[PDB]
Parts: structure tokens; C-alpha cells; sequence
């Protein structure tokens, strides 16, 4: 039989518009993401599209018809369970995204990515040349495009879209990113699909003995109306755990943590508790390991999460050894120029003193720059951040226009 386990990657989708990659990931998995009721029934995640799927071979089948999401080889005249390779996980913004200080998260929680572009419009449309550039700026290594809607387009209308897709990639890191033609409403080509996640987004090494650390992305009071006192539970806390392994029962801490203001002056202090309980989806597991969106119980007072309370934090093992500096140092890397308005847009250079917006893992946070140099950066943050490890990439946004936009990235420095 197949293993009842947790995702272990993390694939966004990034569409253009839409639900035109909501069923792209409902047709890979069969799960609506948009709008999905599973957030009732255990999988409470907001603007989140959050979705999980078994991933087999039929053996005794040719490829990629091979490939099967579920425990059946019927697909193809064989009544053998297949092998299970790996269960992995969706995650996409609703419609016309709004993955501005959104998907700036998916950096840490994305191991590779699938970028779909309609194969009856123009190519690259405004949005897709952008999300372009911000999966160069998130870092994010596995990729593959899909031409969503080849079968409402002729072979060769569909093939000379193909062509101008690698004309695009020509000279840019995705210089040899996969095209994979499908059309997610009637279901063409869904396999090989499956094939090319396998090939291209593969799941990365994991030292499972490395500082574990969990982004936090949501957080809630889950109890109902009307509950009795002696009946509630502790804070539930929602994320991605990126490196290491947390198990149930562990003495775990919230960084920065709880903001106290004693004294007139604002101060962090580190947020103590234990986790209760680990849950990937309806199943509840005893470890969690770096992979899906993870739920997470604890001895919390339910007022310390409530309504995402804690969004951005990061928990760490009790006795872990994390800074949260006020002010940090950034080998940074800016962009030439930024597409917007009229005709796309020249990035100014670091000025002294002024206000920029970065993110460390699912944390936003922005700082005053207070020294510049060619490759590095001095900010005074607005809130203090959590220097897991040294080298953490950062996101850094200025306000061009009147949107916080995207204009380089780098590395913190400790």
C-alpha cells in the first residue's frame, strides 16, 4: 500500500490570471485551491492556495501515461499498485494574485516553481514578464512553464508561442526552464506534467540534524463559540518548518516574539511553549519535517495568536542560539530596471537615509538604510528580525511608485 506521509516539497504556481492555474493545480491534484472548503475541514489557510498529492509510476507502463497521482495502474491494463515516489505540495495565490509582500514568502517555502502562460495570447503578457523577474529575485531554482490552453490553439500557433517562450529565456537563468504544454479545464497532456515535476523540481538534499526552524505564515485561535473555559486549546500556529525537525512534545520559543512597551520604550521578548500537536492536512503526524504547510498546537494563550497575530515570526527549539538585530548588514544586489506604468523603469541606487521594505523568510519588515557601499547595506529595522543562519536571502522593495516593488535581493551578514 502506499505510506500516509507529509509532502516533502513545496511547488508554487504562479499564474498569469485567475482560475486558469487554480484548476491547473485542482487538475494535478483534484482539489479546488481557490476558494477550497478545506480550510474548514481541517486546512485553515488564508489567500493561500494549499494543496497535496501522492505521486506514483506504474512500472509495468510506458511514460509519461505512467505517472499517477493515485494507488492504480488501471490507467493502463495493469491491476498492480504502483510505486509511491513522493507526496508533494501546491501553493498559488487566488486569481489576479496579489503576490506583492505575499509571494516574497514563497521564497523560503518553494523548493521550485511552475509559471503558466495561456497559449491563445499574446506572449509574455505584462504580469508574466514580471513574475519573471521576481522568481530571479526570490531565487527560486526549479522551474517550469506551461502552456496552459494548447487545445484551443493550433499545433503550430501553439509551437511558434513555444518558440518565442525560449527566444525569452534566451540569455536569462531559465535559460533551459521546460516548457510543458497542457490545458488544465478538459485535461490534455496532464502527464507529462507530472513527468516533468519529477524531472525538474526534484526534492532537495535535507539535513534533518540542522537547526530546526519553522517560518510561521498564519496563526489562530481555533476554538469555536461558545466553548467552555475548561474546554479551550492553546494557540494553533500555521508555517512551513524549512531546516531541521520538530517533534510534538518539544520546548519551542517565537522569534522576535511578544512585543512589551514597559517602560515607554518598545522592546521583544521570545515567546516560550510547547508544541501539542503536528498536522499535515487531516492527518496528524508525530514529526514534522521540512515539506508542506504544517498546523502546529500549543500551550499558548489562544489571544497570542488569534487572527494571524504572530505572522512572520519564526519558532526555533527552546534552547536555540538566534539573534533578532535591529539592525542589519546586506550584501546586496540591485536591479538594473524595474517594468511599471509607462515602459519600464530605472532603478536609483541605494540612497543614504531612505526608507526600504525587506523580508527576511515570511517576515516583512522595513528599515531606515543608514550606510551604503557598493555590494553592502546598513538598515536600522522598524522591528527586529531572526538571523537563523547566516547566509538568509533577503528581498529588498523600495517604494517606487506607490507600490512597494521589488528592486534587488541580498544576503544578511553576521
Amino acid at each position: 500500500a502506499w505510506p500516509k506521509v507529509q509532502p516533502e516539497v513545496n511547488i508554487g504556481v504562479v499564474g498569469h490570471v485567475d482560475h486558469g492555474k487554480t484548476t491547473l493545480v485542482q487538475a494535478i491534484t483534484g482539489i479546488w485551491t481557490s476558494k477550497h472548503s478545506e480550510e474548514l475541514k481541517r486546512g485553515m489557510t488564508i489567500k493561500l492556495g494549499y494543496a497535496e498529492t501522492n505521486i506514483g509510476v506504474c512500472e509495468s507502463c510506458k511514460k509519461p501515461e505512467a505517472y499517477v497521482t493515485e494507488p492504480s495502474c488501471k490507467s493502463c491494463g495493469s491491476d498492480d499498485e504502483p510505486k509511491f515516489l513522493r507526496r508533494i505540495s501546491f501553493i498559488d495565490a487566488p486569481g489576479h494574485e496579489v503576490l506583492m509582500a505575499t509571494m516574497l514568502s514563497g521564497a523560503a517555502l518553494m523548493d521550485g516553481a511552475i509559471l503558466v502562460v495561456a497559449a491563445n495570447e499574446p506572449f509574455p503578457q505584462p504580469q508574466t514578464r514580471e513574475h519573471f523577474v521576481a522568481l530571479g529575485i526570490i531565487g527560486v531554482k526549479n522551474l517550469i512553464i506551461v502552456q496552459n490552453k494548447v487545445d484551443v490553439v493550433s499545433k503550430e500557433e501553439a509551437l511558434s508561442q513555444y518558440r518565442q517562450i525560449k527566444q525569452f529565456t534566451k540569455g536569462t537563468w531559465a535559460e533551459n526552464v521546460p516548457i510543458i504544454p497542457v490545458s488544465a479545464l478538459h485535461k490534455i497532456n496532464i502527464d507529462s506534467l507530472i513527468e516533468g515535476i519529477e524531472e525538474y523540481i526534484k526534492t532537495p538534499y535535507r539535513d534533518l540534524s540542522q537547526k530546526p526552524v519553522m517560518l510561521v505564515i498564519r496563526s489562530f485561535d481555533v476554538n469555536k463559540p461558545g466553548t467552555q473555559f475548561n474546554e479551550l486549546k492553546g494557540g494553533v500556529i500555521g508555517g512551513s518548518i524549512i531546516q531541521g525537525l520538530f517533534k510534538v512534545d518539544q520546548e519551542i520559543k517565537v522569534l522576535p516574539g511578544l512585543r512589551v512597551e514597559k517602560q515607554g520604550k518598545v522592546s521583544y521578548e521570545p515567546i516560550f511553549t510547547k508544541i501539542s500537536s503536528i498536522r499535515f492536512g487531516d492527518e496528524e503526524f508525530k514529526e514534522a519535517k521540512p515539506g508542506g504547510l504544517v498546523a502546529i498546537g500549543t500551550y499558548l494563550d489562544p489571544s497570542l495568536t488569534k487572527a494571524d497575530n504572530l505572522l512572520g515570526s519564526i519558532i526555533t527549539l527552546a534552547d536555540a542560539e538566534v539573534p533578532v538585530l535591529w539592525n542589519i548588514r546586506i550584501k546586496y544586489n540591485l536591479l538594473e530596471r524595474v517594468v511599471g506604468a509607462k515602459e519600464m523603469l530605472k532603478v536609483d541606487p541605494i540612497r543614504a537615509k531612505e526608507t526600504l521594505m525587506l523580508s527576511v523568510g515570511s517576515s516583512t519588515t522595513l528599515g531606515i538604510v543608514t550606510s551604503v557601499k557598493k555590494d553592502e547595506i546598513e538598515v536600522e529595522l522598524r522591528r527586529p528580525v531572526a538571523v537563523w543562519s547566516n547566509n538568509i536571502r533577503t528581498v529588498i522593495s523600495r517604494q517606487i511608485a506607490g507600490r512597494w516593488r521589488m528592486i534587488g535581493w541580498g544576503l544578511v551578514e553576521i
